[PDB]
């Protein structure tokens, strides 16, 4: 799998769930409006966080294939965005944050951040892109962990 | 999903001399050598690489002398950015070391290489420079290198081969 070498960057790794050989990164530029390719591509990897305040409870990992680079990106369920907005508003309104979002535009799965910041990532197995989709829609839509 | 793709000749448009293609794969990344710090640089460039064959041919009426037989380009899918690169016969580069020393000695060009190293096929530039191409379709790696090793141990080419 990959579980170790995950732990090695992010020790609260609890259980990978799934992983694909190659993904590539881009960033998209608002004000040229296009995508700007990031300097990283090679295995990716979505993971359940043991987060027992980490809002984290998933987390998305793009590890170099031929160089040490590695992108990390958190995923929050929209059910605990939701809450600190409910039963937190005064942290929140101190630092804004919204629901993150994914789709798949093209050939590229679409992610926005906590912060709106839009990132898309070219998955080969085709098969992989809508499972990937599927999993992240599931762990955005879905009350935490397991 | 839903198809976009249309055959058309979209090389021609950057390099007019396109004469004939001779391949191309749909997904390759570009990687360079950085000797300082003995790493890969990942380049901003990944998508369709193609290798063809150029119109260097001096017999035309369209001339009122160019060393670059073949060209490589990696044409990015996912943004309008292209890499050019082209490849030039040993032969050439050693007849010009030999014949043409001054043209030489102010744009130095040596016999550039290749080489497949686990996933990786390298390239070495006329300048020495070491570029790294990751390509996804597995038995096109050792094609490509094939192609490449093929084009610079032999006599330019000005057709089919």
């Amino acid at each position: 799998l990959n579980f170790n070498v995950i732990g090695r960057y992010d020790p609260k790794i609890k259980q990978l769930l799934f992983h694909t050989p190659h993904a590539s990164l881009y960033k998209w530029d608002f004000k040229k409006d296009e995508w700007n390719k990031l300097e990283y591509q090679g295995v990716l990897a979505i993971y359940l966080r043991d987060v027992s305040k980490d809002i984290y409870n998933y987390g998305l990992i793009i590890l170099n294939r031929i160089n040490p680079d590695n992108f990390s990106m958190g995923i929050v369920p929209n059910s605990v965005v939701n809450k600190r907005k409910v039963f937190n508003a005064e942290e929140d309104t101190l630092n804004p944050l919204e629901c993150m979002g994914v789709e798949v535009k093209d050939e590229l799965v679409i992610i926005k951040n906590l912060k709106h910041e839009v990132y898309g990532i070219w998955i080969h197995t085709v098969s992989d892109r809508q499972n990937i989709y599927e999993l992240i829609k599931y762990l955005l839509e879905n009350e935490p962990k397991d």
